[PDB]
């Protein structure tokens, strides 16, 4: 009944929530693999569309909800030439160095909009083929840019498929001090993961337009990922040879502390898990040593996370952590009236023992 103790079973419980998303996930992957045999046997500008394993399933940091799950399809597409929309780096247009994407263009820009009609309009045909799981796609709705499936079996998943472009040119130079791991995971990691692709995601600036509707994030899932499974200054942390970190028990506790704030509070709409996850990137940077993420100081590195968070609350301050320039928590992004009642209620929890977990 102590702190410690009470912190302690809060994993216990998110722990049992696991088995019920792994069977979810095993439902999901069979649908998803299907419908990637089929888009791939299909002759279209979508045939080399193949699953990235990205995401909190595969970083194995999903804590709730096993009837909702993101899946992103990746398609290779050579020779992207990126404009800035945002000098900041938070959005981009598309352009082209024949082109086998020509058809959704609008002038030079590719259209997200024309891009994604038709990638739906495909994955309805070829969905409606899957005979022996029940399974449709949900209709459009205006503003969501996913593909949703609706899996029946018979409880209802909700799969939001997103298209990611991939990109195997140098990443932009909005993120050349981005990836701030030369302490932690050191020069040489961040060399050869800064080789790797990099990804588009279609999302809308909401700005003051003539491209709304045509522009794109970047997306660093892949490289989340490896971060999330490879986080320790040692080898081993984590490894059957190592010692165990309580890294990743932290995000977990800290996106469930979200995730019931949310449910309770409208006026936390827009905060979101991938705020927790910059967070606790910047934390692992800011402590890179793996004895200062023992199992024994779970509380007390929780502690440290919330005291982080707090801090880039009051300051209006969070990068992303691959884009520097990008301030995930900028006044034009959310209010601060947003954030002064998302640091009361995270105090109050802090210093009443938590009563949110057990709602
Ligand atoms: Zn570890």
């Amino acid at each position: 009944g102590t702190g410690p103790d009470k912190l302690k079973k809060v994993l216990d419980k998110l722990r049992l929530k696991r088995k019920d998303i792994s069977e979810a996930a095993e439902t999901v992957n069979k649908v998803v693999e299907r419908l990637l045999r089929r888009m791939q046997k299909r002759e279209s500008e979508f045939k080399g569309v193949e699953q990235l394993n990205t995401g909190s399933y595969y970083e194995h940091v999903k804590i709730s909800a096993p009837n909702e799950f993101d899946v992103m399809f990746k398609l290779e597409v050579p020779r992207i030439e990126l404009q800035e929309y945002y000098e900041t780096g938070a959005f981009y247009l598309v352009k082209f160095k024949g082109n086998p994407l020509s058809h959704f263009l609008e002038g030079e820009v590719l259209s997200a909009t024309k891009m994604l009609s038709k990638f739906r309009k495909i994955i309805k045909e070829e969905v409606k083929e899957i005979k022996d799981i029940d399974v449709s796609v949900e209709k459009e709705k205006p503003g969501s840019p996913a593909v949703t499936l609706l899996i029946r079996n018979p409880e209802e998943i909700s799969v939001d498929i997103i298209l990611a472009l991939e990109s195997k040119g140098s990443w932009p130079i909005s993120t050349k001090e981005g990836l701030p791991i030369q302490g932690w995971l050191g020069t040489k990691v961040r060399t050869n993961l800064r080789r790797e692709p990099f990804y588009l995601v279609p999302k809308n600036a909401k700005d003051g337009n003539s491209f709304q509707g045509e522009t794109w994030r970047l997306s660093f899932s892949h490289t989340e990922k490896y971060i999330l499974n490879n986080h320790g200054i040692e080898k081993t942390c984590c490894e059957s040879s190592g010692a165990k970190c309580c890294r990743k028990e932290c995000l977990k506790l800290m996106k469930y502390l979200l995730e019931q704030l949310k449910k309770e509070f409208q006026e936390l709409d827009a905060f979101c898990s991938y705020h927790v996850k910059t967070a606790i990137f910047h934390m692992w940077t800011q402590d890179p040593q793996d004895s200062q993420w023992d199992p024994r100081n779970l509380s007390s590195c929780f502690d440290k996370l919330l005291a982080f968070f707090l801090e880039c609350l009051r300051t209006e301050k969070l990068d992303h952590y691959f884009i520097p320039k990008f301030n995930l928590f900028s006044q034009e992004l959310i209010d601060r009236k947003s954030k002064e009642f998302l640091s009361k209620k995270i105090e109050y929890e802090r210093n009443n023992g938590f009563p949110i977990f057990d709602k």
